[PDB]
């Protein structure tokens, strides 16, 4: 911030739409509204330069239309430098130029939860539905709710 204030603006904005229809990038503003009711974290897929997650997902992602209904679980969001944020929300835990975040349910990407069926040198990086499927309908259950940190923070009894 310098001096101006900005909010939004309505417009320009690119995502998912070449790979599954509507998953990684149904956006925070429908995932937002509906993940404060129904509680669900969100699942940032960001891609930059080349990017492969992106080509691979098309002939197998597209796979997703059955991903597009299993949404219910969640909602995600999917960025590029088109709006590239300045923060971790693009790379956390990691170097790479953008990969996949996943981050607690109002926009707070967090390297807390990543591909655990991806490389062991990469993680977030992300190359095949199949995986982001397995991610996608586990950490739905535990990264809704609070159901991921182990389980309590204190008690003493």
């Amino acid at each position: 911030m310098h001096h101006h204030h900005h909010h939004m603006s309505d417009g320009h904005n690119g995502l998912g739409k070449g790979f599954g229809d509507h998953i990684h990038w149904r956006t925070l503003e429908d995932g937002k509204k509906e993940a404060a009711a129904s509680g669900l974290p969100l699942m940032v897929i960001i891609h930059k330069s080349w990017c492969g997650a992106c080509k691979a997902l098309k002939p197998k992602f597209a796979e997703s239309t059955e991903i597009s209904e299993l949404s219910h679980n969640f909602v995600m969001v999917n960025l590029e430098d088109e709006e590239e944020p300045k923060d971790e929300d693009f790379s956390p835990d990691g170097g790479y130029i953008p990969r996949i975040l996943f981050l607690d349910p109002s926009g707070k990407v967090h390297p807390e939860i990543i591909n655990e069926n991806g490389n062991p040198s990469y993680k977030y990086f992300y190359v095949s539905a199949e995986q982001v499927v397995q991610g996608m309908k586990e950490a739905q259950e535990r990264l809704t709710g609070d159901a991921f940190r182990k389980k309590h923070l204190e008690d003493e009894l």
